[PDB]
């Protein structure tokens, strides 16, 4: 079971901080703080993970969303990360993400950025 | 405010059904049922949306996650949709999505599918 | 063989025009004209397709690149489309695309947009 | 001008080898050899890059396509990489990619993988 492996504080290669609790039922809840972009302080996150992953050495699939509104700022956008948790001495959450921002219909072709973040327990 | 616009039952071009409640605080909660892939019946979803979007004609950014485990099936995978809600007579949620499935490290380069779903209130 | 099916003029849902010749060796060459974004008139495109696709009803994989520089404009960016050609009475090229624009290293997390275009022989 | 910077042999984090010539007109031509997946030996690649990039420290946008057919194997698929070249002592091509494989229409929702490769001149 990866409940204990996922729960806690994670850091990605940009210096962002991802604080998460994995519930026994597959829930992810916590906060996200981005070191880049139109963001400051913490934002609510929610997501889901596979709470009964394979036992063949495969990673644990998961995903979560942040909408970039909090009491300080509203960037009219949301990011979803989709990835897998890989436990062990150098545990990692390897993700790809989609950031959609609100646009008019004329500009909707240009409304989604894509990228990739790797999270570790150190740094 | 788009709380009332988002909450309810949505359908995409594959025949999938997305049932969601938008909370006043930006929460998305509900269930998802996929007409394709390794899925049957309903799965828990959670996500976030911008609860104070622009008023200039821009869409409302949002995102949500489904992990594909329920009491019937476990497909060791999770999908996140990232998109914007566009209200009106033919309201729509236009999304792009990432489906990550658990893999070994050797196969992780091939662990994420990408696609796009458009949800409407009819069909 | 889909050489004859692919070669010709295609249109996507934005009003863009894709003019392509499929070579017997798997080459794609032609021009692209975008109805949106920092673009005007025609841009060089090059790409590749599967010149011996399956015969089981599967689509024909292909992809191509446009760099958005021509004699009129330079938008310091490039788009790649990746998709499959599906022949018949309503033939189609269904794609997803990545648009990367030049950025500094500080802004590289935000350098790639993702989207999807569907091309038809009419419109 | 990045013609000289791009032309040559590149390696990504999977052990794949990308051999490319950048033409003065913005053309990319060469061969690709993948260390993973349904691939063996070299495949034709073609693409485009920005031949007059900004001079403000921004990367050089580019993209290319490989269709995974050669004299040995046909994997009925094509990958496009979209990214930017960043010159200097540790030059790099940072990409994201889309791999589409031929599918029936019923399976087309699952026809595209997405990932990210980083290429260097060493390794
Ligand atoms: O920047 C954000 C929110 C923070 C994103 C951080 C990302 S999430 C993925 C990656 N991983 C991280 O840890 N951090 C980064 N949203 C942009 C929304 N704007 C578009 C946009 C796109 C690129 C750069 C700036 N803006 C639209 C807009 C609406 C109102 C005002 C201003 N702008
Ligand atoms: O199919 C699913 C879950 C349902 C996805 C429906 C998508 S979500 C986006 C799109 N929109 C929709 O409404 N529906 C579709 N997960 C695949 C996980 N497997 C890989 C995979 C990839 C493609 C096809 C089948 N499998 C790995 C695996 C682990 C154990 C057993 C079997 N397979
Ligand atoms: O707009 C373009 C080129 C045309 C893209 C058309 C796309 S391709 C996919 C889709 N399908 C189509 O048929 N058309 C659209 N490049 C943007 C580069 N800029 C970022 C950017 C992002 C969004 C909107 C405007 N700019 C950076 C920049 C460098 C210098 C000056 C100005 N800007
Ligand atoms: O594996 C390939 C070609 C090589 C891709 C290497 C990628 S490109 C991006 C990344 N970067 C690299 O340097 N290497 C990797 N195509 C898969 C096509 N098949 C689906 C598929 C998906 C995942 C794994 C295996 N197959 C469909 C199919 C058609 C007929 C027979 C068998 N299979
Ligand atoms: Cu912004
Ligand atoms: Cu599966
Ligand atoms: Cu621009
Ligand atoms: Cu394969």
């Amino acid at each position: 079971r990866d409940e204990a492996g996922i729960t806690g504080t994670w850091y990605n290669q940009l210096g962002s901080t991802f604080i998460v609790t994995a519930g026994a039922d597959g829930a992810l809840t916590g906060t996200y703080e981005s070191a880049v972009g139109n963001a400051e302080s913490r934002y609510v996150l929610t997501g889901r993970y596979d709470s009964a992953p394979a036992t063949d050495g495969s990673g644990t699939a998961l995903g979560w969303t942040v909408a970039w509104k909090n009491n300080y700022r509203n960037a009219h956008s949301a990011t979803t990360w989709s990835g897998q948790y890989v436990g062990g001495a150098q545990a990692r959450i390897n993700t790809q993400w989609l950031l959609t921002f609100g646009t008019t219909e004329a500009n909707a072709w240009a409304s989604t950025l894509v990228g990739h973040d790797t999270f570790t327990k150190v740094k």
